[PDB]
């Protein structure tokens, strides 16, 4: 029922679904998704809402380009999205269930239907992020150096938002739980 909410479902993981077509690059053409959303019942979804969401959005989800549109992350279809400019800060956050935990320490992080892991700058976001799904979130500090020597490389996909394949256990120096 959320125009964004449902924008990100289709740049993210089910185009066709509103017969919206995507490049190995991801991008979209927002005609496209105003029709896919219309012949889904949205009415009144016209080209500036489209363009709305886009500029107005806060985590600087989605990108633009000559009357197209794409995720920047988050994406469960292969996809290729180049990185935007800047190393990551030494500790990155990531929100999650305290019931993922006890795995957690054991394996690590893992990636999940999306196809990387992402690791976010803001604190307040890790934490609406866990709470996404299941509550009793549970935030993990990340240390990205451990990250790079452990050659895993982090590539910046938004202003705050970053993505690595994994995190590994020995690489999560903070576990923060919002029961204690
Ligand atoms: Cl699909
Ligand atoms: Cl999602
Ligand atoms: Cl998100
Ligand atoms: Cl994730
Ligand atoms: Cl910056
Ligand atoms: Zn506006």
């Amino acid at each position: 029922v959320r125009l964004s909410k449902t924008l990100a479902g289709i740049l993210r993981h089910h185009p066709g679904r509103y017969g919206v077509r995507l490049t190995r690059e991801g991008w979209a053409r927002v005609s496209e998704v105003v029709e896919g959303l219309r012949k889904a019942g949205w009415s009144w979804v016209e080209e500036w809402h489209i363009v709305g969401v886009a500029l107005h959005d806060p985590k600087g989800r989605y990108e633009l380009r000559n009357g197209e549109i794409r995720a920047r992350y988050g994406h469960s279809i292969p996809v290729n999205v180049e990185p935007l400019p800047g190393e990551p800060p030494p500790i990155l956050y990531h929100g999650t269930t305290e019931e993922a935990l006890p795995l957690i320490m054991e394996r690590g992080i893992m990636r999940g239907r999306r196809l990387k892991v992402h690791l976010t700058s803001s604190l307040e976001d890790a934490v609406s992020t866990g709470r996404r799904h299941g509550n009793l979130v549970a935030v993990l500090l990340v240390d990205v150096e451990c990250l790079r020597r452990r050659g895993l490389k982090v590539e910046r996909m938004s202003k705050t938002v970053y993505t690595v394949d994994w995190v590994p256990p020995e690489c999560i120096a903070e576990v923060r739980r919002e029961s204690l």
